């Protein structure tokens, strides 16, 4: 092949702060992050600290996550910003400023335009099949760990990636039932194809902008509902194309849900005649800002200042 | 052009229950039953069709297609489907014909049939054909079994399992083999396995046979294989006794083999409105003089 010249940044644990823990793990728990670094500028960060400072096998985990997120790049997949030598070991994962797509959306329903409705589609849908060039497995797809570099361009998290050999089992305790294929519910294994069923649900966040999926459900109901046929609904902007993309997504085989490469090409195809295929009230005439999760920090971001 | 706001509801299969089969396929099965909405306090009398298997990703392609068709057209004459079961194996939930299909109608009924129904049957399948032309969609399996009976006086068509969509790019299409039928099927379609809206005319020209002869099978002592033959010898199905002149003469240019040649449905529906003022003039028929908790599909709509 060719030499994978990816920089490894070593950071002290002094210059960065962990606000608040995010997830927890049966091992390792992730935290959000402020790093600073001596310069003015403080940047927004994902750290993914070792529960434990002694076990081998852990060890070797967490420094092979760390050697493909640093090998990852890809416009549209979080940077790893660096690692720290602690005991416990703690990855550093770019975060960014605005912060989320889903509380971005909530936030700006109201000014949302159909043209970037379709257009993060496209970038979500690059990113995953980049990560699936490579052979890994997100896990987590969904409108939180997608992040908000600018309106026009998002970016998702790749932490806690699994790479492949066709299915990967995963456990870490706190799963989220409403994004998972049902595959993924029953068995706890998790394919590429599971993750476009997490895509496919993503999508309908965006769509509904940011109602919550099969809200007020109790999470043991749902891998009944899914063997019933129920699915999420129609979201009243989509077209019947575009909710059929969606359907396709949650079929119950896997091989039948479309691939990513596919998904790229429809949504950049339906991108080039946005209006016709998503209905938005007042769609002309809506503008970029800053977001609550942004106004918390009151920010900069972390691709501006490395380039140099 | 337009955005496509046609929905497609997705319904879980506790809320519908089936009460009897309707009919046997290979593909699946269609059933009758009763459907209640959740919430909602209403009875609707409803069609379920169910494949044999969700196995093979083809098989889940096509129905998710046929499926995205029958939401997508909204015609009085073509038959819509409520919603879609996303279970393993998918299931369509469509409004219910009760009377079933109009073949079946037409040999039980035989003694009783109108010039006018008859003509008035004519005029409705062309009416939703013509829709389908519009909505650049073939059907490509026509035939009075695919033709229901809401009631006599309304019809309307079905099974678009077959049932392709024309790009914009291509004027006609072409599909590897042949599920469906010989006898129905345009001569271009059992030769190339070509299919267009004028091979569906020709299918349609079959439909109307077997109405005006009350169901009798076409080429009815032929096997499958001959028929290609016959029809570049230039047999073809006989006059209906019942049938003046005028209106076999349509059934004729149907089975034209130059597809160009044959009628347009807009063409058939304005022929066929134009017999149905002057009914007795043209169909001739014995007694023909003496001849004439709740849920439906309006009842969806405000
Ligand atoms: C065979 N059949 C009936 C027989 C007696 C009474 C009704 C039907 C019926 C109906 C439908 C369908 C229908 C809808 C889509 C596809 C096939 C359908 N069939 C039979 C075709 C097969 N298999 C239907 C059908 C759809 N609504 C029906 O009533
Ligand atoms: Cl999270
Ligand atoms: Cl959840």
């Amino acid at each position: 092949e060719a030499p994978n010249q990816a920089l490894l940044r070593i950071l002290k644990e002094t210059e960065f702060k962990k606000i608040k823990v995010l997830g927890s793990g049966a091992f390792g728990t992730v935290y959000k992050g402020l790093w600073i670094p001596g310069e003015k500028v403080k940047i927004p960060v994902a750290i993914k600290e070792l529960r434990e400072a002694t076990s081998p096998k852990a060890n070797k985990e967490i420094l092979d996550e760390a050697y493909v997120m640093a090998s990852v790049d890809n416009p549209h997949v979080c940077r790893l910003l660096g690692i720290c030598l602690t005991s416990t070991v703690q990855l550093i994962m770019q975060l960014m400023p605005f912060g989320s797509l889903l509380d971005y959306v909530r936030e700006h329903k109201d000014n949302i335009g159909s043209q970037y409705l379709l257009n993060w589609c496209v970038q979500i849908a690059k990113g995953m099949n980049y990560l699936e060039d490579r052979r890994l497995v997100h896990r987590d797809l969904a409108a939180r760990n997608v992040l908000v570099k600018t309106p026009q361009h998002v970016k998702i998290t790749d932490f806690g990636l699994a790479k492949l050999e066709k299915e990967y089992h995963a456990e870490g305790g706190k799963v989220p039932i409403k994004w998972m294929a049902l595959e993924s519910i029953l068995h706890r294994i998790y394919t590429h194809q599971s993750d476009v069923w997490s895509y496919g649900v993503t999508v309908w966040e965006l769509m509904t902008f940011g109602s919550k999926p099969y809200d007020g459900i109790p999470a043991s109901e749902i891998s009944s509902i899914l063997e019933k046929g129920e699915r999420l609904p129609q979201p009243p902007i989509c077209t019947i194309d575009v909710y059929m993309i969606m359907v396709k997504c949650w079929m119950i085989d896997a091989d039948s849900r479309p691939k990513f490469r596919e998904l790229i090409i429809e949504f950049s195809k339906m991108a080039r005649d946005p209006q016709r295929y998503l209905v938005i009230q007042g769609d002309e005439r809506m503008s970029p800002t800053d977001s609550n999760f942004y106004r918390a920090l009151m920010v900069v971001d972390a691709d501006e200042y490395l380039i140099p």
